[PDB]
């Protein structure tokens, strides 16, 4: 419990029910890193979904609950056993309060019921963190798990834009997206999109856009024009617009991929058209990895990875992620290094054939 939270000062930045957002923050002052770590937990999309989850998701919502410290784990640890990469730097964990993919700017009035501000928070903790040490950083690294790996694409590049505005030209902002990589695919057999569950991912963002008043980056955004911004909410077309260097994590076949194709792989049987479709989508996304240069994609059926506790024991072709995010680093001080890989996409076909996928 070493992460000590602080509400925005600024309290027009709020959770969805209108309570101030915020941040847990561990200062370490003999380092010039900084960790801006971006929570998940899916979102919703229309009044109805959202109403439920304010009933039994309500930490997803508002901020009047949490707890007054956090402990940092994974890559939000300090301690070097557990984290290998970035254990001395500076840890902010922001929690997710807006169900918006950390996209909206739209504040709650006599009109809406919730306010949608996951990017004008993200703006507003860089601001506030700037008193606080972030003036003299060396690195920003944005990162973020499931929506939060999603709202890393969505978001490094205006937190970069922001701190040169700003008068900040040295800090260098960068991004780790951690399953938040998404195919807009047909399901596997086709539900009713009437909940976050069962809805197809590009009906969901569709309609989620319009509700949160959803800002996406500008110029894949002026890819795509207008009406048709949801496109931007899905990793293989938003990442080659961004400016920013991003690290992409992605397991091939992500629980909440198969969750919103409708597929459910118990221990029963799986008949050919399921392994044509399984298959098939972890060929699809080895593909729009191909060109993303800093990647860690390994063969597994997992939900997330990079603040777990032992999220080190994966590797793919011999190499842990946070080797790899090392490697990372050394490459942004192009041309490959001896020993030292940052490409790391696995090929085999099918859950587990990588033998270091997680077990359960
Ligand atoms: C506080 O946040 C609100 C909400 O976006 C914004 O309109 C206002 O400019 C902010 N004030 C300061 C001093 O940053
Ligand atoms: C943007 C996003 C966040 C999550 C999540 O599980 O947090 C998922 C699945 N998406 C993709 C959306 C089309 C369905």
């Amino acid at each position: 419990e070493d992460l000590r939270l602080h509400l925005l000062l600024n309290t027009s930045v709020t959770c969805n029910d209108g309570s101030p957002a915020g941040y847990y923050l561990k200062e370490s002052r003999g380092s010039r890193r900084w960790l801006l770590f971006l929570e998940g937990g899916w979102y919703c999309f229309n009044r109805e979904n959202c109403d439920s989850r304010y009933d039994t998701m309500r930490r997803l919502m508002s901020s009047r609950d949490w707890p007054r410290t956090r402990t940092g784990t994974g890559i939000l640890s300090s301690q070097p056993e557990e984290n290998p990469y970035w254990w001395n730097a500076n840890m902010v964990f922001i929690p997710y309060c807006s169900s918006d993919v950390w996209s909206g700017a739209s504040s709650k009035s006599e009109k809406n019921e919730y306010a949608f501000m996951g990017a004008l928070i993200i703006q507003e903790v860089v601001r506030e963190l700037l008193g606080r040490g972030l003036s003299g950083a060396k690195v920003l690294l944005l990162a973020g798990s499931s929506a939060g790996g999603t709202g890393v694409l969505l978001n490094v590049d205006r937190v970069a834009e922001q701190l040169e505005k700003l008068g900040y030209p040295a800090i260098q902002v960068r991004g780790l997206a951690d399953s938040g990589w998404f195919l807009d695919n047909k399901q596997y057999r086709h539900t009713d999109c009437v909940d976050t569950i069962t809805c197809a991912p590009t009906e969901a963002i569709r309609r989620g856009i319009r509700y949160w008043n959803g800002v996406v980056p500008e110029r894949c955004r002026r890819q795509f024009q207008e009406g048709e911004e949801w496109n931007c909410f899905f990793g293989y077309k938003v990442y080659p617009t961004l400016r920013s260097p991003v690290f992409v994590v992605q397991w091939l076949f992500d629980e909440a991929q198969l969750t919103v194709d409708n597929v459910h792989l118990t221990g029963q049987p799986v008949q050919e058209g399921l392994r044509l479709y399984i298959q098939n989508l972890g060929r699809e996304l080895r593909h729009t990895l191909k060109d993303v240069p800093a990647s860690f994609a390994p063969a597994c059926l997992s939900h997330e990875i990079i603040i777990r506790s032992h999220w080190t024991d994966v590797q793919v072709k011999g190499t842990s992620l946070p080797r790899a995010l090392h490697c990372w680093d050394r490459s942004l001080h192009k041309t490959p290094l001896k020993g030292c890989p940052v490409h790391l996409v696995d090929s085999c076909p099918w859950p587990h054939c990588n033998p270091s996928c997680p077990t359960g």
